[PDB]
């Protein structure tokens, strides 16, 4: 199967100890949505892959994104603090100096 | 399993010393909600795996980020602080040449 | 375990030395607090891992 490339259902009834019946079972339940049966279906050898794996690592990547985004806005709150106090002293500056007259 | 891609289900009860009611069992409760299940169904080579390991690794690089936003942040003050003290020095420099008559 | 997807906790009844007394005491002490028991469940081969 892995080299010659020979379908593997037609590999399944000549495996001793599996019978035809069995194969017939096995091709009607292979694809049920149950969480076992995807679970298995998706076994990685380090645990449950597929989309099971990818919720794992999208949560991650979403915690990590929205931390640096938490960093990012309060430098955005406080240079916009910086930028508003600028103005303001130096309208105060400009103006003090205007009236002097 | 790995090759020919068979259901792993159908195949716990072909394997020696696995009886039908273990299967069952098994079954039943291969998806329990207790942390040891759920440690043993992600269990890599090295330790728990899944979201044991992605808490780990989410709590690390936030921690990581926490501590570049803070020195991030430390630097944006230090600007802001220059900024406004080169803006106070050049209208206190310009209002004092221009005072001069 | 590795291939099949087994449940590593009925696997564990199956082992020879290991009896059913073993394994219930394995399982109420498997996620305890304890340092020396945290560090054993996040152990690599190079050290202690995980946290």
């Amino acid at each position: 199967a892995t080299m010659l490339g020979m379908p593997k259902e037609f590999l399944w009834g000549l495996i001793p100890g599996i019978t035809k019946t069995d194969v017939e079972a096995m091709r009607q339940h292979f694809n049920d949505d149950d969480e076992m049966t995807q679970m298995l279906l998706w076994w990685t050898p380090n645990g449950p892959g597929g989309e099971f794996a990818a919720e794992i690592e999208v949560d991650s990547q979403t915690q990590i994104i929205e931390a640096q985004g938490d960093v990012q806005k309060d430098l955005q709150d406080a240079q916009a603090k910086a930028q508003a106090d600028l103005a303001k002293q130096n309208a105060a500056a400009q103006q003090r100096q205007a009236v002097a007259v």
